[PDB]
Formats: C-alpha cells, structure tokens, sequence
C-alpha cells in the first residue's frame, strides 16, 4: 500500500518535471529566432546612424 | 531431570532468537525498497526546485 502510494508520487512528479523540460526545448527554439533578430535590428541602425567618425 | 529442564530452556530460547533473526531478514527486504524510494523522491524535487544558481 505504501509502495503503490509512493510510485504514484514518483510517476506524476516526474511527469511534471518532464513537462517543464519539454517547455525548455520549445522555448529554446523560439528564443533562438529572436536572439538572431535583435542583433540584426541594431546592425542596420548602427550602419545608418551618425555614430562616431 | 535437570538436563531435560535445561534442554527445553535452550530449545525454546533459541527458537525466540531465530524468530528475531527471521524478522530481520524480512525487515531488511522491505527497508531496502523504501531506502531506494526516499532518494528518488528528493531527486525530482532537487531538479525541479530553484535551489542554487
């Protein structure tokens, strides 16, 4: 009875953790896209601008 | 008469000791199961938690 109770706690706590990890995989994929974009947006502005001589 | 009296004391005291030992064998078997379980329960929580940087 104690074992069956513990196994459920392990089974469903692991599932919650695996969900978070799973979020991290998807989050990394979209975060990567914007990480590229941000540098580009500044590039054009740095080239266009009158910054420095 | 003294021998027969002593032999009973030896026979039945040994039986009580062997019972305790026998308990220890069974107790070790179930204690081993929970010893594994306890570390696992903490593992998931340690990974999930915001403990440390």
């Amino acid at each position: 009875a104690q074992q069956r109770t513990m196994s459920e706690n392990l089974r469903r706590n692991l599932a919650a953790l695996e969900a978070k990890i799973s979020e991290a995989k998807t989050k990394k994929n979209m975060l990567q896209a914007r990480a590229k974009a941000a540098k580009a947006n500044a590039e054009l502005q740095q080239t266009l601008g009158g910054l420095g001589t």
